[PDB]
C-alpha cells in the first residue's frame, strides 16, 4: 500500500536539512521521472523546478545516460583509486582537464561536493607546510576570517560598482594585515547559492582573484552549484575569466545521476606533494568510492551530450527569453528582487517594496510558496524567503515558461494573504 | 590502452598515495568477474582487499547488475531534501530490521567518512538542543584520548588484563571529564586502518557500559566491519552492544555504489523534532543523499545476504581460514596474525622473539603489496601489516589460493631484508 509507504517513511527516515515535523505533515515520495518531470507514488507529476537540487542536467530517464551505465556494468561497477586507478576515472580526468580553466591540470576525485571543498582546504593547508611556510594556516571565508561579498539588493547605494569596490576594499584591507598567516580564500563562483541566489556584480570575482595573487593566498573556487553549464558557461568562473588555484565541482558532472565530485588543482600545487614517500610530502586523504566507474562512465556520457547538444550555448540562448519572463514577476507586490545568471535564478519576496522589509521569518513564506507550487505541479526549494529557480539545462522554452507561470501563480496566491 | 598509462600519470591525483610511487608502478583496472579484476593489459588479480573492504559478492554479480538496470527504468536520482523516494524509504525499513534493536532512524549520506561526521554533529547538537551545551567535547579512541587494547604489543599479552587496563583508563577519563563530553567514537570490534587489531573479549561491551554510566553517547564505526565482514551482519552483535549512533557504508551496496548511513536511536531523533520556530532542526546533509540507484542495489545486496545466508557462511569459511592463516605464522617474519571473520591482518616483524619492527624506512608492507601484485593478488598494506579482507563470496579454495600467494610474497620480500 501507498499509505504504509508513507507511514514507514516517517517512522524510519531522518531527512537532510529538514524539520521532520514538516515532512510528516506534508510527505512527498517520488517514484519515477521522465524528461523534466518527477512523479510521486499517487501518480501526481511535478516539474523538477530545482533540477533535483541543481544537479539534473538533461532530465530524468535520459536514454544515453541510461545506456552509459548499463554499458559500464558489463565491465565493472567499482574498483579502487587508492594506490591504483581504473579506465573511466582516467578517461574522465583527461576530459575534465580539457574543459576546465587552463591552469587546472589535476583531478582529485571525491564522493560529494562538500568533501571536494574540504579537500581543497587540506590541499591549500598542506601546500604551504610542504613548501616550508607553516605560518600560512588560516583561511578567508567569504560570507578563519570573514570578508563581505556584495549583495546589491540590500545595500545602501544599490550600485553594482560601488558595492563591488567597497567589498574589494574590505578584502584588500584584511589581506594587507593578515596575509602572511593565510593559506587560502574560499568563494563561490559568480553566484551565492544557499545564501539566496545572489549574483556577483561584474568585476568582483576577477577582483578577488587579483588580490589573492597579490597577497600570495590561494584562491579556492566553489563550482559545485554553478559548474557544468548552469550559468550559461561550462564553469561560471569563465564569466570573469578567472583561473582558480583550486576548484571544487560535482552535482551536474554526472548529469545528475550519481555522486561524483572533483577537486581540480594547478600543477604547481600538485608538485608540492610529489617527492619520495620518505620525505612526507604525500597528501593523506581521499575516500573509498572515489572515482567510482559507474559515476565516471555516466559523467563521460554527460559531457559528450554537452558537446553534441551544444548545451552551454542553448542555456545562454534560452536565458534571454527567460530574463523577460522572470522580470515580469516584479509586477507582483511582494516580489522585490529578481536575480539571474543563466538558469540560476531567485525571486526574493518581501512584505514591502522599497523598504524591502522582509516578512517576519515566523510567517514561513518561502516554505508556504514551495508548498503551493507543489500542489500546482512544481518542485523547488525556498532559501529563506527567496524562491530558487534552477530548471534542468535541457528545459525547453515552453517548459521554462510553464514553470515561471506556476511560480508566479504560487507567489501571488500565498503572498496575497500575508499582511 | 598503452596511451592510458601516461595519461593517468599526467591527469590524476590519487587519494592516500604518493604519486611518485604510482608513476613507478601504475595499475589501471578495466574489468572484473567474480573475485578477480583485470588491468588494461589483460593481467588478472585476486581482489584480496575487496576493493578496499567494500566488495561483497564479487564483480558483475547478476542480481546487482539487474537491480540497477531495473531502477534505471524508473528514476536514477531525486532528492531527499524535504522529501523522499521509494528505494530510500524501502531501504531504511530494511536497515532498521537488520541493525541493533535501539537504532530506529536512518540518515543517509555519500561516504562512510561523512556518516561518521554526521554522527558527531548529531551528538554535539543533541546536547545543545536539550539544554546541555557544556557537553561539547569528544573521546576519540586510540578532544580527549583513551587507549584501545593492542594485545600483541602489550607487556602481559593477556587479553583480559589489556582489556581491564584500557577500561580503567577510560573510566578515569570519564570520571573527571564526563560533564563536558558529548560522545565517544570507536571502531566496532576491529581497528581497521590502524592495522587490523581485533578487540579483546568484553572490551566493547565494557566501553558501552561506561558510556551509559557516564551519560556519554556511544558512536560506533561499522564502515569497515559492517555487512557480514566479521561473521555477523554488524560487528557490534559479537558483544551484543547497542550504539546510540552507528556509521555504515562500503558493503551496504555490495560494493557497487556510494551509499552511506548514520543510524540513530529515537531519543536522539526526538531532540531535533519540533515546530520549525524552536530551532531544533539538524541542518546538515547533501546532494546525492539516498540516491535511488545506490539504494536499489543495496536492497538487492541485502536480499542476497538473506537468500544466500552470507553471514552464516562467512563465519563457516572463517574456521578453515583460521588454519590457513596460522600456517602463515610459520614464516620467521610473520610476528602476528589477527582475524575476526573475513577481516584479517598479518603483522610483519624483523624478528619474532623481539617483536621488533622493521624500520618504516625499508617499505616492507609496500614491497610485499607490489610482490603480491606481480603474483596476481591485490591488497593494501597498513604500515607493515598486510591486510587480508577477501570478498565474502570467496570459496574455501579461493581463500587458500589467496593465502598461498600472500605467504609466498611475504616470504620472498622478507627473507631478503
Amino acid at each position: 500500500m501507498t499509505h504504509d509507504l508513507i507511514e514507514k517513511s516517517k517512522k524510519h527516515l531522518w531527512l537532510p536539512f529538514t524539520q521532520m515535523k514538516d515532512y510528516d505533515e506534508n510527505p512527498l515520495i517520488i517514484e519515477s521521472g521522465t524528461g523534466i518531470k518527477v512523479k510521486d507514488i499517487n501518480g501526481k507529476e511535478y516539474y523538477d523546478g530545482f533540477s533535483s537540487v541543481w544537479l539534473n542536467v538533461h532530465g530524468h530517464r535520459k536514454k544515453e545516460l541510461d545506456d552509459a551505465i548499463k554499458k559500464q556494468l558489463g565491465k565493472i561497477a567499482h574498483s579502487t583509486l587508492l594506490g591504483m586507478t581504473n579506465v573511466p576515472a582516467t578517461q574522465l580526468a583527461e576530459t575534465l582537464i580539457d574543459i576546465s580553466p587552463k591552469k587546472l591540470t589535476r583531478v582529485f576525485y571525491s564522493d560529494s561536493g562538500a568533501e571536494a571543498m574540504e579537500i581543497a582546504l587540506k590541499m591549500a593547508f598542506q601546500y604551504w607546510k610542504n613548501i616550508g611556510k607553516p605560518e600560512k594556516q588560516k583561511f578567508i571565508a567569504m560570507k578563519s576570517y570573514k570578508a563581505p561579498i556584495p549583495y546589491v539588493y540590500r545595500s545602501e547605494s544599490g550600485d553594482p560598482d560601488e558595492c563591488r569596490d567597497q567589498c574589494l576594499r574590505e578584502l584588500a584591507q584584511l589581506l594587507e594585515e593578515h596575509h602572511e598567516e593565510i593559506a587560502a580564500l574560499s568563494i563561490e563562483s559568480m553566484v551565492q547559492g544557499a545564501s539566496g541566489m545572489i549574483v556577483m556584480p561584474e568585476g568582483y570575482l576577477a577582483g578577488v582573484r587579483e588580490l589573492c595573487t597579490t597577497y600570495d593566498v590561494l584562491m579556492i573556487v566553489d563550482e559545485v552549484a554553478t559548474g557544468f553549464g548552469r550559468t550559461g558557461k561550462m564553469f561560471a568562473c569563465e564569466h570573469e575569466n578567472v583561473q582558480p588555484d583550486l576548484m571544487a565541482a560535482g552535482k551536474g558532472i554526472t548529469g545528475g545521476y550519481l555522486p561524483i565530485a572533483v577537486t581540480f588543482a594547478t600543477e604547481d600545487i600538485y608538485k608540492a606533494f610529489y617527492d619520495d614517500y620518505e620525505n612526507l610530502k604525500t597528501f593523506f586523504h581521499g575516500h573509498s568510492y572515489t572515482g567510482n566507474q559507474l559515476g565516471c562512465a555516466v559523467a563521460l556520457e554527460n559531457l559528450a551530450l554537452f558537446e553534441s547538444e551544444n548545451i552551454v550555448e542553448q542555456v545562454a540562448e534560452k536565458s534571454k527569453k527567460l530574463h523577460f519572463l522572470l522580470q515580469d514577476l516584479h509586477a507582483l507586490p511582494h516580489v522585490g528582487d529578481i536575480r539571474q545568471l543563466g538558469f540560476m535564478c531567485g525571486a526574493e519576496l518581501v512584505r514591502s517594496k522599497e523598504t524591502k522589509e522582509p516578512y517576519p521569518a515566523d510567517r514561513r513564506i518561502g516554505y508556504k510558496v514551495s508548498l503551493k507550487m507543489r500542489e500546482l505541479g512544481m518542485l523547488t526549494r525556498p532559501l529563506g524567503d527567496v524562491i530558487a529557480f534552477l530548471p534542468p539545462l535541457a528545459s525547453t522554452a515552453e517548459e521554462l515558461s510553464e514553470m515561471v507561470a506556476i511560480m508566479k501563480q504560487a507567489i501571488h496566491e500565498v503572498t496575497s494573504l500575508e499582511d
